[PDB]
């Protein structure tokens, strides 16, 4: 809060003005793209501490060890990663050789994945049939799954029988999903996956971070390479602001908050539909924007300067080049936490479609933002 | 401060009390582990902050390598690292290929071929060593700047076998960014860093490269060190560079020398014997063996006094590894929270009252009275 960033004020006057920049930015704009969120002062207060200064398991790491497990009923847990890739090659790094072969299952995709240290196969996405085909042909020792998996919703209790049936692993990136799977909203793959990997920040709505969730079977593997003794000192700052962050998720509060974040994903979508968008149980949506004849790449722009922040992305069949697209994305998870319910989402969705509909008209730009900044000026982030 | 993390009081009692619990232990303690220190409010602030949040490079992160380079003089970096075994890893990784050769020069063989040098420097031994072998990098690190290693001289062994040089000067980095220990910047490929120790920054590192090699260090994905940055942490990284910029944190240095100096000198009146680390430097090794005293032994009684080292293995130790004949510790906590050379002193005898009687309670407990006195006295944090 105020009197501590006070500190940096003098010292530092550059960063103190980039942080005001961008306390600024989180508050002045409806941000909408489906991978941010706004983390609670509880968590900022608690990577902000004296745990810093912090190099026999200390009882911050053993609480935050023993809320993710709870959170997602996994017989092991990780909280060293620094980032949903650090968890991700973690995983890697522990249990497979280099020339090992990884199967991915991809729509970066599911995660990134070095070919320099690995034999990497994709299995484009469903056909277990056509899956188990390929993992017949390429013996991978690790099959991987991500956001994609979700979205499609994937047997993970049949991939696991795949998996097995080809002596892999089966390694589910849950990252893109994980508040909504702790609120129950969609499946938990933690039964039946030998290894979930998860970003903390997101839907889950911590830290910036990683988790590596893992059978009892792996913890020693997982452990005996994942730990200070190779990696050097975790983050224990943030490590505490993941136990602060697990904590808020096992709560009543987070599982009403993320059938907020649904219901108002489904009022937005239903309100683009009806002012002539097209839509490609979800916090997430892709829309298509040819009927108002404006690229992603424009509409993002346009958007923008309205302060509404979205994704463009591209659509299946697109006839657009990848860098201009003619979609975006866009989700609930950030208006939800600010305070937005289904009144709000409904106004949020007429305002992207009055932007889309004039997207360089200078008048409409002017009222959208005037519109927005009542919004955000009701609904702070941070008080 | 309280205000701030007041926030997690009633969220979270249990997290709130382990906070609580860690600021009196800092504050309750003279720490004198040379690698420990006490970072600034400023740092603090900025990891703490709705930068957290944020997912072309950021001013932010721009800041923080503009900065580094201009310490180090080094002509590229990369600031995404989570701590120095992950810088080092970076390089590593990102470098090299499985199976490659690795040379160690010291006091993961699943991916790599580790050789070792065991460390007056044999240059011609350790040139030997990597005709041999082959090694396509070189790595260095504390004991180098320990040792007085020419990085110049090095750097042309390196050359000469066809090897990457990188040193780690996480160890020294804050006195060589005073200009109290050489710069290996100009002379090695890579140099690595912890942000956190004698920098004073918050817990992270820092790959210092040469220009040629930013794009293979910033583009490697595995073992995950590149790719989801922290920018909270980075900005902490810039303020720590800024603090270290300035005319302030030389001052600083010199009076961690000086500290070292005073501590090291009343050790030996005392009747301790200083391995290395009696002159020009932050850290010292203490011999024990005349006060029959083991590492181990030490370092508990010192801690019932409050008082922090680490057990630590002299040359030639007779004692199982665990156990070790020696004691490490440095200045720069203790300088950080504002002792002096007359502090320094008193620290030196207090130590050396509970080597000469480990096991006499009495003595336990009139060492950690004089240690609260201190320590109440020079708190690290108002």
């Amino acid at each position: 809060f105020d009197r501590a960033q006070s500190t940096i004020a003098n010292v530092d006057p550059e960063i103190f003005a980039a942080i005001e920049q961008e306390n600024r930015r989180q508050e002045d704009h409806i941000e909408l793209i489906a991978s941010e969120n706004y983390t609670s002062p509880a968590v900022m207060a608690a990577q902000g501490s004296q745990l810093t200064n912090k190099y026999y398991v200390d009882v911050v790491e053993q609480l935050a060890i023993d809320r993710v497990k709870q959170l997602f009923g996994a017989e092991a847990a990780n909280v060293q990663p620094n980032s949903g890739s650090q968890a991700n090659q973690g995983v890697f790094f522990a249990m497979l050789k280099p020339g090992d072969t990884i199967m991915g299952m991809s729509l970066g995709s599911p995660v990134n994945m070095s070919g320099k240290w690995f034999n990497v196969v994709s299995y484009g996405l469903i056909d277990y049939d056509a899956a188990e085909k390929l993992a017949n042909e390429h013996k991978p020792k690790l099959i991987v799954a991500g956001a994609s998996a979700f979205a499609l919703k994937i047997d993970f209790e049949r991939l696991a029988k795949i998996a097995k049936s080809v002596g892999a692993y089966l390694m589910v990136d849950m990252a893109h999903y994980a508040g909504l799977i702790a609120a129950g909203v969609y499946p938990n793959p933690v039964p039946h996956a030998d290894f979930v990997t998860t970003t903390t920040h997101k839907s889950l709505r911590g830290p910036r971070g990683g988790v590596i969730l893992m059978k009892a079977e792996y913890e020693k593997p997982i452990n005996s390479a994942i730990f200070p003794g190779i990696q050097g000192g975790p983050l224990m700052h943030v490590i505490a602001a993941k136990a602060v962050a697990f904590k808020e998720a096992l709560s009543p509060e987070f599982k009403e908050y993320q059938q907020k974040v649904v219901e108002n994903a489904r009022v937005l979508a239903e309100t683009l539909v009806k002012r002539g968008l097209r839509i490609v149980e979800s916090h997430v949506m892709l829309v298509d924007l040819r009927a108002k004849h404006i690229t992603g790449k424009a509409a993002e722009a346009a958007l923008g300067a309205a302060h509404i922040t979205v994704n463009k992305n591209a659509i299946p069949n697109d006839p657009e080049k990848p860098f201009v697209t003619s979609g975006i994305r866009l989700g609930s998870p950030a208006m939800t936490t600010r305070g937005f319910g289904p009144a709000e989402a409904e106004q949020v969705g007429n305002l992207i479609a009055d932007v889309l509909e004039n997207p360089e008209d200078a008048a409409t730009i002017e009222r959208v933002r005037a519109q927005v900044a009542e919004l955000t000026k009701r609904f702070p982030v941070y008080r």
